């Protein structure tokens, strides 16, 4: 009877949180933030009005919550609706290299060594690629590695094979650039930057791949959760770069029978959440050869939009990944079952 | 020159090695195991015996590397070529339920509540089951909760809807047995004993599993290794039991976006390790209904021998799983959605 | 700016005024409140404030678990063998990982009882992650312990792996342990708390705070509330060690919980090198116990052959125990 | 039996002389070894055992890392605002989170001079989860921690994120700390290790020890060895804390590096309660400091709001740990 009332000082609340969230706006429009300054100002003023029932620290709280809402009415704001979300564009994004639309609903393939060690090994996998009838090569010319004794890559002189490779096989470059400085010079020689997993949270990198017009291949880290690896993503987004691909390559657990834990769960997860392809990787996830063709099916059965796997001529000789990359004949085989198994239409 | 030489001794050690082992298994035999007294009374005069040039730890290290191989050798011990493995059993193991061929190359899907709370509600599951054409259901009599004060499920009387419902609708029934003492029991209840993932390493429950002639689908523990998986299937089959299913259910790990992570690689490792048939659990793993259907798919494409999932009239009433359960109309979405994707065989 | 200042300035105090009437009024719903959202939020952020404010109405305005400290405040004191393990001053089990012989139990309690102390811990029963690797002695295992434990004036500690063999255990230890493999086999967990003996409760594998505890819970919701909780270290990535220590647990479950809280340091580390710095970091940050393994000839043991001490090392560790002031 | 026991014990000798002797002369070969085999074992099992056979002989019979004990056996001793850290003595850094403001920071600077203490942690350039939550003041941010610096006399201590910062920092901070989620940007920690100024490296969210280490040498194969490792929790499966300290790591990096080793107890366990038991147990497995952050004002923080002490606090704090005798 009397709680029928307290049902219509609810709508009092809400008309008065708009109004009042409406006109710090405007004194937002009228100056040009953070500002813990007014925060504690108007949190002495709002305790020093407290006569109850609420403790003045549970008053702060509800206060707090109600001045937290306020920034995502920022213009600048888009914590509520990522720019890679679906709650900001409900359309998929299509990301176009050498004129494959990835993103559409075709699975593509990214084959390629581990590492650019010389034209000839970087051209026999070409080759190969080429016959297949494929249209990207990744490549490492500059390579992540665990301790600093261990082969980094040739640098720019990798950059410079992948491109004399890839115009005469045809092919778009996919290749990790590791340092802010060293995007401007990849544009030349690179179709897709990839940023590697041990960067997704380089966020100096991530902003300055987002200040480029060339495909990012953001890797996800190896722990990262969904929530930072969509994160990550908006960083790129941010600068004004939206033509990102997504790409899974395992997660760090537990488990020693793999080098990582190929998370398949990951791929729904991300085309749900978000507008932007997702790949997987299932050579750096698994980091075993002989799992790299059930995995590209599991990939391919739960609509991924690419997969990624490394090819290298002699994998004895290899500066890195020399147990997991395929050889040509292996290639060969590995291929005649993808094209087998009608999970590429 | 004289390291030529030094290549005799080693055709000397393999003649020493192979001719002691063989005498040591022949006092095996002509007594009747694990002796530390008499490795150490070994080592003593070994010990004694050493005028170098290795040190007595690096001696004594040697020694019992020797010793341990001779263990392989016993009757008994099959550390060397697990009995679930096919380095013991090449040839796949085919676990017939129902009629059912498990393991064949077709693989089964097994649909049922989380927990079997009346007769009525297990009767509406089975009859949309019985209507795809489908032989197996699954339900919950005893379930394992994280509070004691959760539903515990109905216990014997769960078991006895479970019989009554099955003779019916002709299904064949799956179901948890969570202590040795209930083995016994459900023999005339069930047509698999279920072996929960937080008893995978209930060891007295695997043995007691493994000493009756009774399918067992045994869940992989929340953070078992490979390793340990298979060392709790060899604790059944060592008891004489080989009619053993796995089933992947997903590990634990950081990640929030699921309850656990499906590790779908698990299949694939696990179908070339070992003979068993392999079935996923994609209710429990990924703890998503928006997650079954891609997670199914993954499962499939990669050549499980089968998939789980719950179906339940009323999800919003259930005792477990609420929100993960599939209620009728959306089991009919998903079935429709298997049948279309040529997935099966 | 002054002037829209004062003015979210007077917005505030009006909202402190109509969200303390309401509260004073109430002392399914947002149904009808979104309904009248006309901007400038979402009604995702709406409905977000409101829960707040109906949440806190729960301040000024019986379903704790038996474990908590909200249910009892004091802290639980469980005397084993005379030494009252809870009490402010932490108490230290050694002994073997597995019960190989009498005379092998016999040399570790020896050692033990030189030092003063009062407990022993022995696994008669061992989980083993490989079936064909030693499984224990079983009841022979446990009669041994008894025997030692006449003998030496030692409290046993000893592993019970199933419900049947609570009760057998009864007549031979004074701590019955349930592994951390076991630490969700609810049975057994009921089991042990339908019985009048101090349970020792090591965490599972990967087992959660909040698992942890619910598990201590289905033991003394059957009556038993001697309850001794074990960390002994959770499953990670990390391969420096067999498993990484959790000290924080300790003051944690010591918060939430009124149990005690011991620390197992060698099955956690599985590192015979970090046996001391990691018992000196448990008990400075006030762990109930620490317990260790202590074998007469490691190297031939029957498991964890590796990270046993030896008598020779166990002096020695407690010699800078005893050095560190930390008791 | 006797006769067969002696025959065994014969055959051991016969292979410990045979054994020997090859390892005198000795002081690819196994394809040779296992055409021979014809039994009892599988060619698996004996080439294990021949391969133990052949490790044995580099016992008595230069590629170390840099940081590694095994190039430097004494400890490396850091030495920064006149503090020796390393050499066996805790130092403890306290400060905020983010550097939001001069007052601020001066407020924070002036309780830690009030104890005697000499370094300040604050961040000037804060990596976050989301491009839209604080970034940092960034270089204005460094000048106000060398403006504090002049006027408290404190060491400052402050992350830098990029390669190209690492130069611009060299003028405003005393030791310049690279953060968890840049443990293997490698190009940052080769900027780092061409500088002659101390750097605090964070251990990754999931960094293994040997990734920790192998980031270190990274560094110091760039000419820089002032290097101060810090363990900062590790991500697990549990929810009870923000990460979870891996106190292990300490010892660990102690024995197998000569590089100061400190905790971060605030990242960790991202609970204000469990600061000082965690900053115990440190001192207690030797850490060679400890690090904690301190805020005027932490409800209006603009990171680590419910993590971060007030004042009064540290107070509490910092006389909970003068009485502990821990240092
Ligand atoms: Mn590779
Ligand atoms: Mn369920
Ligand atoms: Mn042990
Ligand atoms: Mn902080």
């Amino acid at each position: 009877e009397l709680r029928t009332q307290v049902d219509q000082l609810n709508i009092d609340l809400l008309e008065l949180i708009s109004k009042r969230a409406n006109l710090v706006q405007e004194i937002g429009k009228i100056k040009g933030r953070f500002d813990p300054l007014r925060e504690r100002e108007m949190l002495n003023t709002i305790l020093a009005a407290n006569e109850g029932p609420f403790e003045d620290s549970t008053v702060q709280k509800l206060f707090k919550e109600i001045f937290k809402a306020g920034l995502e009415l920022q213009e600048e704001d888009h914590s509520k609706a990522l720019l890679v979300s679906r709650k900001n564009k409900k359309e998929d994004t299509i990301v176009t290299v050498k004129g494959l639309p990835i993103g559409n609903g075709e699975p593509v393939f990214v084959f390629g060594p581990c590492s650019v060690e010389s034209y000839e090994q970087v051209a026999a996998v070409a080759e190969s690629i080429k016959a297949k009838g494929l249209k990207l090569i990744r490549g490492g010319a500059f390579k992540p590695r665990t301790s600093p004794y261990d082969f980094q890559g040739l640098g720019l002189e990798g950059l410079k094979i992948l491109k004399r490779v890839s115009d005469e096989y045809g092919l778009g470059v996919i290749s990790e650039i590791v340092t802010p400085a060293d995007i401007e010079v990849a544009l030349d020689y690179v179709d897709v930057i990839q940023i590697g997993a041990r960067n997704m949270q380089n966020f100096e990198l991530l902003k300055a791949a987002g200040r480029v017009d060339k495909p990012i291949l953001l890797k996800r880290g190896l722990s990262a959760t969904i929530e930072e690896f969509i994160g990550a993503a908006e960083y790129i987004m941010s600068q004004g770069n939206g033509k990102i691909i997504l790409c899974e390559r395992g997660i760090r657990t537990y488990e020693k029978a793999t080098r990582n834990t190929l998370d398949i769960s990951a791929v729904p997860i991300l085309k749900k959440e978000t507008h932007l392809p997702v790949m997987v990787d299932v050579t750096h996830s698994t980091g075993r050869k002989d799992l790299l063709l059930p995995c590209a099916k599991a990939a391919l059965a739960i609509e991924a939009d690419g997969v990624m796997a490394e090819v290298h001529p002699d994998p004895a000789v290899a500066l890195s990944d020399s147990a997991q990359q395929m050889d040509i004949p292996e290639f060969e085989e590995f291929w005649n079952a993808i094209l087998a198994s009608n999970l590429v239409p």
